[PDB]
């Protein structure tokens, strides 16, 4: 019955964790165990990614497309919840994505970004945001209208290999200003801007050691 965080928490379940979920599109992709973050302004929310220190190698998230279109890690620590999954979750209905950073002396900053979808396989993911909103800085808004990009499938509008340089899947255009699924490198950095990155705050040698990706219906 319920399709997303937002509905599991109209029906009475006010603690964070793992929800079983049916989104409208369950005949494809199936029922999902979704991480439901239900303290963060209200709650309702249903997050699609994290990044944080669970024991996991500095180059997790460096994996080809087959494993961003299927989705990997566990809902509980660092993962990627699957493109296939992240399309027909944002096209049942409107959304809008909140972004929560957080830095090493635990200070944090959000950015939110209303109508965000992506579109299918078929037209390689490509992302689709509205206006944004927040104090981290708008450093995802240079990303809307490009495709999705991995190591092996350079989607982007560069001469280079923008996931092979910066080491992650996303839709890289030339080639970023968040590269929130690079490596964790924890910190400052020499090397440029391939960790965790969020230009609008720490700029291109700080990789940031918490981040999360979620969404709520705009109607919420
Ligand atoms: C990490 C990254 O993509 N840095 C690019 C830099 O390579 C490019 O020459 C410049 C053009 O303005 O824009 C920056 O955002
Ligand atoms: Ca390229």
């Amino acid at each position: 019955d319920p399709t997303d965080c937002a509905d599991i928490l109209l029906n009475g379940y006010r603690s964070s964790g793992g929800y079983r979920i049916w989104p409208k599109s369950w005949m494809t992709v199936g029922t999902l165990n979704v991480y439901c973050d239900m303290e963060t302004d209200g709650g309702g929310w249903t997050v699609i990614q994290r990044r944080g220190n669970y024991g996991n190698p500095s180059d997790y998230f460096y994996k080809p497309w087959k494993n961003y279109k299927l989705g990997f890690g566990n809902i509980e620590k660092d993962f990627w919840l699957g493109n296939d999954r992240i399309f027909a979750l944002t096209n049942q209905r409107n959304y809008m994505i909140r972004f929560d950073l957080k830095d090493k002396e635990n200070d944090t900053r959000y950015a939110i970004y209303q109508d965000f979808w992506i579109e299918n396989e078929d037209y390689l993911y490509c992302l689709h945001i509205g206006n944004y909103s927040g104090d981290a800085g708008n450093s995802f808004g240079r990303h809307n209208g490009h495709n999705f990009s991995t190591i092996d499938k350079d989607h982007d509008t560069h001469e280079t290999h923008c996931a092979q340089t910066y080491k992650g899947g996303w839709w890289y255009d030339r080639c970023h200003e968040s590269n929130l699924n690079g490596l964790y490198l924890n910190g400052e950095h020499n090397s440029y801007a391939d960790g965790i990155e969020w230009r609008a705050w720490k700029g291109y040698h700080y990789s940031l050691p918490q981040v999360e990706m979620k969404i709520r219906p705009v109607e919420f």
